[PDB]
């Protein structure tokens, strides 16, 4: 999901705050995620990882966002600045949230068995858009 | 296209505001297009007709504002008030663009036939997404 719905204006911003540390502290290239464990019981925050790497889940972000990842990545190893045009980012203060997002993967996982994918000929796919 | 990508953000308003006077002076309920022909030698906007009823390019609409015109519809004909969360609408001062999209119809038209449409089975189907 993205934003994270369970989190404070407050919460949002500390955590901003300790990934831009960890990603100036790395001097880090392209798109990165920072991950924490949130304590539900007393709302503290810790760092647990960096996943090095654009993940499953970038979808949310960028609908949230407006910002495609990919080309994001693809302008910086040419050299471009983020905040230019020719970027594909905007600068910080103009990066903003813009409604809810939740995203799925639907597998052939069959959960009245056991979770064991399916596998075979597929006879019917037609997907839902709009 | 939605937003005009020609206008000026002065003619955006100017022409906002002979479409509210429209909409208010016919007490309109729903969805509606008041349509304008705009003279690109002079810059000048003139009144062609309300078309009362959702069109098939209300789609470039609702992916630069956010606002779900279908749904909005529904909520207006139950009774809801346009800037209340029932109404799925935000009062003017919260109603924004957000980039630029445009909507393109597939058809059976044939270019090599004089756009005649075409007919049979679909032995092929996929669409693109991302
Ligand atoms: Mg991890
Ligand atoms: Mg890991
Ligand atoms: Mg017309
Ligand atoms: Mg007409």
């Amino acid at each position: 999901r993205a934003p994270a719905p369970y989190l404070s204006e407050a919460q949002r911003q500390e955590l901003a705050a300790y990934s831009l540390k960890i990603a100036g502290a790395t001097n880090y290239i392209g798109a990165g995620t920072v991950e924490y464990l949130m304590d539900a019981d007393t709302g503290k925050f810790y760092f647990i990882e960096v996943n090095p790497r654009i993940q499953v889940e970038h979808t949310v972000t960028e609908v949230v966002t407006g910002i495609d990842i990919v080309k994001a990545q693809i302008h910086i190893l040419d050299g471009a600045a983020i905040g230019t045009p020719q970027s594909g980012v905007p600068n910080q203060e103009d990066i903003r949230l813009n409604g809810h997002a939740l995203q799925c993967r639907v597998t052939t996982e069959d959960p009245e068995h056991n979770f064991i994918p399916d596998y075979g000929r597929i006879t019917a796919y037609r997907s839902a858009s709009g």
